[PDB]
């Protein structure tokens, strides 16, 4: 159960973004019917007022919370991977469409899930923004519990893979357009009963053999982490 805040820019706040540049749910509760049009942006999918400006290479960090800003984030039961995709806002997340910029799963050396390190990072994690026309643009960050994943939603709606999805409005100014926005996946569509990563045993299976749900990362992706970038205690 975590919901986002805000983000920054280059480590610069951009405030509260809660129904101001966030479509934010009225809760933290997770998305779990793969098929369901709460799967694009969870379930109040609407314009919100304003759309957050970037450059090409700036880094964007999207940060996370539990009850209250810079809280324990989401519970330490919600093992799971982080992605996050990019959409054209025209297309307002309907189609083929959601190209990956970032997937962290499980780190063997540090023996970490991808939401271990999100709590550590107190909620944030980050994307280089790609060199796509200028323009408007959906990010659409998504966190997976697998903590009840060894259940399908379909065949047993008490329990499932948990989604936390978010999509923020940014708005791409500075860019020379050298690597244009290609093809992605339908959200809903792209996740399956019979995708990787979707149905999973985190308690018997090691997380070395875990592999994320696909799509793979764009190859004009420009990098990204789950790293503390700015301190929300001094605000
Ligand atoms: O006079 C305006 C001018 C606006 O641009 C807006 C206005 C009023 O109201 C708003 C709006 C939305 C929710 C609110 O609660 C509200 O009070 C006002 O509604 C909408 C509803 C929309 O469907 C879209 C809006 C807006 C914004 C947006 O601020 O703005 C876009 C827009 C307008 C003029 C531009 O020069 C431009 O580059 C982009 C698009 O027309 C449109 C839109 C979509 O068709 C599809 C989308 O996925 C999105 C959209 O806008 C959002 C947007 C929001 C603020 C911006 O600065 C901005 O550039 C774009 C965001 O990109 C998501
Ligand atoms: C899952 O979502 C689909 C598509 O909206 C809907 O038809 C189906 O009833 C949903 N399942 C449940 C259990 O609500
Ligand atoms: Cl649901
Ligand atoms: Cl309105
Ligand atoms: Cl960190
Ligand atoms: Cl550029
Ligand atoms: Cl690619
Ligand atoms: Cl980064
Ligand atoms: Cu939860």
């Amino acid at each position: 159960h975590t919901l986002v805040w805000g983000v920054w820019v280059n480590g610069v706040d951009q405030g509260d973004g809660r129904n101001i540049y966030i479509r934010s749910p009225p809760n933290n509760n997770p998305v779990k019917n793969l098929t369901s049009p709460d799967m694009t942006c969870n379930v109040d999918n609407r314009v919100v007022p304003k759309s957050v400006p970037v450059n090409a290479g700036d880094t964007l960090t999207f940060e996370w919370y539990h009850n209250t800003r810079d809280d324990d984030i989401i519970a330490s039961s919600h093992h799971g991977p982080i992605a996050v995709y990019i959409a054209p806002a025209a297309s307002n997340g309907q189609g083929n469409v959601w190209v990956k910029l970032f997937e962290d799963a499980y780190n063997v050396t540090n023996s970490t899930w991808a939401v271990d390190r999100l709590i550590t990072a107190h909620g944030q994690h980050s994307v280089v923004v790609p060199h796509v026309a200028p323009g408007d643009y959906l990010f659409r960050a998504e966190i997976i519990a697998l903590h009840e994943a060894d259940s399908l939603y379909s065949q047993n709606p008490i329990r499932g893979a948990q989604f936390y999805i978010s999509c923020a409005q940014i708005t791409i100014n500075s860019s020379d357009d050298s690597t244009p926005l290609p093809a992605g996946v339908p959200f809903p569509g792209a996740y399956t009963d019979s995708t990787p990563g979707i149905q999973f045993n985190i308690y018997t299976t090691p997380a070395t053999s875990y592999v994320a749900p696909p799509p793979s990362v764009w190859s004009g992706a420009l990098g990204g982490s789950i790293a503390q970038v700015g301190d929300a205690s001094l605000e």
